[PDB]
């Protein structure tokens, strides 16, 4: 019914995030453009918070069980491959249920959710990845740069794609019965 439709959409966007995560996205070392965020963001914005959290969760789990996650420790895996991708669901708080679709909430929702995801990577960068800190850099400054810049680039890409979607396919962002 409504729920079968909702569950299928969650599953498809999680599998799509995963499939897109296979596209090489490295800019320089762990500075990356995470375009794989976008189907979770779209899902969160169309179907709301809970749907998005769960899509994030399923994507994280696929990353791990398929071997495509970089795992250093249990707690680090939990932080970066469960919490971080789930955290994209916060975009669901900016869902629009009624037309016309406004651009500003799409962009606010995306910004806040990518920010929150890369805030957890930033925290992880400090805790788990400091042995890789560039010559002359403190851990915090190194994680801030790497994850600050990845966050920004990820949001740029998420904005380019979702802006195109808002202008050419606005109904993607408004769930409709019927
Ligand atoms: C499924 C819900 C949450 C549980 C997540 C389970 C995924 C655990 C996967 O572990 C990792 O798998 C890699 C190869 O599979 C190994 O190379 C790696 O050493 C190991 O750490
Ligand atoms: C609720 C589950 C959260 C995700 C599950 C994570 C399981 C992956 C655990 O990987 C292993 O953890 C050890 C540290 O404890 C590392 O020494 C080891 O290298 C690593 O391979
Ligand atoms: C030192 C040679 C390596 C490159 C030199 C320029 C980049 C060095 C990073 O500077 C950063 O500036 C902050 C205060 O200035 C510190 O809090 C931070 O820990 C530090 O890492
Ligand atoms: C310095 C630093 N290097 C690597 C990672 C790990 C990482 C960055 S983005 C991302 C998306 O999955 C992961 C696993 C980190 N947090 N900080």
């Amino acid at each position: 019914k409504f729920n079968v439709r909702l569950l299928t959409e969650i599953a498809f966007m999680a599998a799509l995030a995963f499939i897109i995560s296979l596209i090489p996205n490295t800019v320089y070392g762990w500075i990356i453009v995470e375009i794989a965020c976008i189907p979770i963001l779209l899902l969160s914005l169309r179907r709301g918070l809970t749907a998005g959290l769960v899509g994030g969760l399923i994507w994280g789990i696929l990353s791990m069980i398929t071997g495509h996650a970089y795992i250093l420790s249990l707690s680090q895996a939990f932080l970066e491959y469960l919490v971080a991708p789930v955290s994209l669901g916060i975009a669901g708080l900016f869902r629009q249920k009624t037309a016309p679709l406004k651009l500003a909430p799409v962009l606010l929702g995306t910004f806040v959710a990518v920010l929150l995801k890369y805030f957890f990577h930033f925290i992880a960068g400090i805790i788990f990845w400091s042995q890789y800190a560039w010559k002359g850099w403190g851990a915090v400054a190194y994680s801030l740069a790497v994850n600050g810049i990845s966050g920004i680039l990820t949001a740029i890409a998420a904005f380019v794609i979702l802006i195109i979607f808002v202008k050419k396919f606005p109904k993607l962002f408004i769930h409709s019965n019927y």
